[PDB]
C-alpha cells in the first residue's frame, strides 16, 4: 500500500527568495507532485535534487522539468508539476515492468537530508507553492536518475563534443541537445558509429514511434526508446572516446541534457 | 485459442420487464459485451452479477458500468457496454502482466448458475438486447472483483464512514464517493493516515496521472493506480478501524461505491 | 546498445523500375524506415521481403504497410512507412514482454541473402527512396511474421474458405478479408466453432477493444488481441478442417491477408 501525503509548508515562498523542499527521511519517494501559481515554470529557477548535500539531478528551469514529463507523453496539468522518480516508461527484460520502474524511486534509508532546492524569481506575480508526495516503504536510494547540465558552443558546420563526463559503471539513458539550428547529429564510442548521421526528421520519426514526444528545439539521443534500461550506454572504463558530431546551421550555444544512471552513492558522481 | 459466442438471446425484453442473461456453466467468461438499443444504460436498473444465486457484483443501473469502464479509459461505443470480468490494467509484480489480468476472469468450474440480472425500465422506448462472450478455458471463480453499493448520508463540513463491510481476507481495489459537494477526503486505518486529506483537485490530478479519467460528481480513491494488486488494501482480521472522512460543502445522499477483492466462496461476502 | 544506421542508396530509383533494398547480413534488423516521395504508397507494387532467394511477406502495395501499421495504431508519418519486425504489441506469458517483442526481430545470421524488392510504378511522379535500419545484435532469423496474400471469390450469400496453407508447425496470428461487402464471418477448426457468426459491427468492437483500428472494406480475425502468441491458431499437424464462413451481400473477389508465424527455414513455408 502506498500512502499520498500533503508535505509540510513550504518555507518563506515569496519572489527573489531562495526555498527548499526539505524531505522526510525514512520512506520512498516514488513521485512528487509540485503545486504552483502566481509565478511561471521558467521563474523557478536553479532546480537541484541534493541527497545529503551532494547534487542528484538539476534544472535550470521549472519548465525542463515540464518538457521532461512531456517528452515521456506523461500526464501535464496546468499550476502543477511532478518530480517523475520512478520510471513509468521503464519495461523489465528479466524482471517484471513493475520492478524496473519502481527501481529508480527515490529511496531515502541511510540519508542524512533530501532537499529539493530552487530560487524564485523577482519578477514572481505572488509565488504560491505546495507539494503532495506519492511514497511507499523505505529503501535505500540505490539506483536513481541523475540529470546533468551542460553548455556548449555550436558552430554552423560540424561541431563535435567529446568532452562529457564518463562516470564508471554508471550509464546514459538519454542525451538532449537544446538548440535551435540542429541539421543532424552522428553518437560513437570508441570509433563505433552506434548512431549514423541522422536527420532530425529522421531522429525525431524514431522517437515518436515510440511513442515519445519531440520538443521544440531539442535534438533528443534517446538510449532507452523500448524501456530496456540495459540499452543504455554503459560507461565502461575501458572506454577511450564517446564522442557527438553535431551538424548545425547556426552559431549559438547549446544546453546539452544528459540523463544519467548508477547506484547512487556518498562519494560517487 | 479464445472463442467468441453469441450468446443464446435473452429472453423477454420488453419495457418493465425483469429480464437475465443465464451464462452457461463450463468455461471462463473474460469478457462479455451487452449490446442494446431502445433502451437507455440508465433504463436498465438493478444489474446484478449472480454466482450460484449469491450476488457478486451490483450496479443501480447500466451506466455506472460505463462510468467503470471509462474511469480506465477502457473503449466506450454507442449501443454497448462491455462487463470486463479480466482486468486489463493490471501489472504483475512476481507474475506477468498477462497472468494477473487475466486472474480477474469469471471461471464458472463447480458452479451451478451464473447469472447478470437486471430489470428494465418502463419507460423503454423499444428495448433490444443482446450479449456476446469471449471465452477461455474454464476454472473456478477464484479471484474475482465484487463491486458493491452503499449510500450514506453526507453533511456540509465533516463527515466519517467507517462502517464498511470487513471480509476477512479480502481487498479493497478502490473506493468511489458519488456526491456533488465533496472537497477533500482523508482515508486511515488503525490511525494511521494512509490517504492525507487530500483536495478534489490534488487527488483528481493523481488519478490522471496514472492514466484514469476523472467522473463527474465522484470522489475516487484508488488503491491500485499502479495495476497492482497488492497495492489495495488488505482487509486483515486484526484491523480495528477502516475510516474515511469527508469533506463536503453540501447536504446530500451520497452512494458510496467499494470496489471489493477475493476468492469467491459460495458461502463467503 | 542498438545502432541506428542510414542504408545504402537504393539503386535506380525511378518509375517503372524494379528496385530492391539489400540488407547487409551479420546482426538483427528490428525495424526499417523507409522514407518516399514523388510516388504514392499505392505506386510501389509488389513488395517481398526475401530470405535467401525465399519468399517471407508479401504486400501487393506499400500501402498495405501502412494499413498493418495502422491497425496496431502504430505510429504513422506521411513520407515514411516501417517495417516492424519487432512486434511491440507482443506480451509475454512466461517471458518478458520484450522478449516476446524482439523474437520477431530479422536475424540474419546464417543467410545469404537479406532482400526488400518491389516495383515503382509507371505514373510515379519522380520517385525518391532512402531507407534507415534500427539493427541489433546478429541473429538467427529464427521467429518471423510471414504475410501471405490469397485472393478468393465471395458471394453474396455464403462463402466458405477452407483451402488455406497449413503448414505444419506454424501459427496464424490474424486473417484479414479485403472485402466491401462482409457483414459476418465465422471461423472454425475440425467442427469446432471458434467464432461464432460475429455481425461486422461486434467484431470490430472486440477489435477498437483491444487497441486497434479498424481498416476500411477489412473483416479482421484477429487471434492475438491480448499481444499472447498462444492465442494465435496452432496449425496441428492433425487438423482436419479449417473453415471460413463469409456472409457477404456482394459479388466479389476479396483478398485474404493470412499472418503466419514460425521459426524460418531454409527449405521451410
Ligand atoms: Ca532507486
Ligand atoms: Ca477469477
Ligand atoms: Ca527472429
Amino acid at each position: 500500500m502506498r500512502s499520498f501525503l500533503n508535505l509540510n509548508s513550504i518555507p518563506n515562498v515569496a519572489a527573489g527568495n531562495s526555498c527548499s523542499i526539505k524531505l522526510p527521511i525514512g520512506q520512498t519517494y516514488e513521485v512528487i507532485d509540485l503545486r504552483y501559481s502566481g509565478v511561471t515554470p521558467s521563474q523557478i529557477k536553479n532546480v537541484r535534487v541534493e541527497l545529503d548535500g551532494r547534487l542528484l539531478s538539476t534544472y535550470k528551469t521549472l519548465n525542463d522539468l515540464i518538457l521532461e514529463n512531456t517528452r515521456h507523453k506523461r500526464k501535464i496539468k496546468a499550476g502543477v508539476v511532478s518530480f517523475h522518480f520512478v520510471r513509468p516508461e521503464m519495461k523489465g527484460v528479466n524482471v517484471t515492468d513493475l520492478v524496473q520502474q519502481r527501481m529508480f524511486a527515490l529511496g531515502t534509508v541511510g540519508l542524512t537530508t533530501c532537499e529539493i532546492k530552487f530560487d524564485i524569481d523577482e519578477a514572481a506575480a505572488g509565488p504560491k507553492l505546495s507539494a503532495i508526495a506519492q511514497k511507499s516503504v523505505g529503501t535505500a536510494p540505490s539506483w536513481l536518475t541523475m540529470r546533468r547540465n551542460f553548455f556548449k558552443q555550436l558552430n554552423n558546420g560540424t561541431t563535435e563534443i567529446a568532452d562529457l563526463p564518463r562516470p564508471v559503471g554508471y550509464r546514459i539513458a538519454a542525451i538532449h541537445i537544446k538548440a535551435a539550428g540542429v541539421d543532424a547529429v552522428e553518437f560513437q564510442i570508441d570509433g563505433t558509429k552506434w548512431r549514423d548521421l541522422l536527420k532530425k526528421a529522421d531522429n525525431d520519426y524514431i522517437l515518436e514511434q515510440y511513442g515519445k514526444a519531440v520538443l521544440d528545439n531539442t535534438y533528443t539521443i534517446d538510449f532507452m526508446l523500448e524501456g530496456d534500461v540495459y540499452q543504455s550506454v554503459l560507461l565502461d572504463q575501458m572506454i577511450q572516446d564517446l564522442r557527438l558530431k553535431i551538424d548545425s546551421t547556426m552559431d549559438e550555444q547549446a544546453e546539452i541534457i544528459v540523463e544519467y544512471m548508477g547506484v547512487w552513492s556518498r562519494n560517487g558522481f
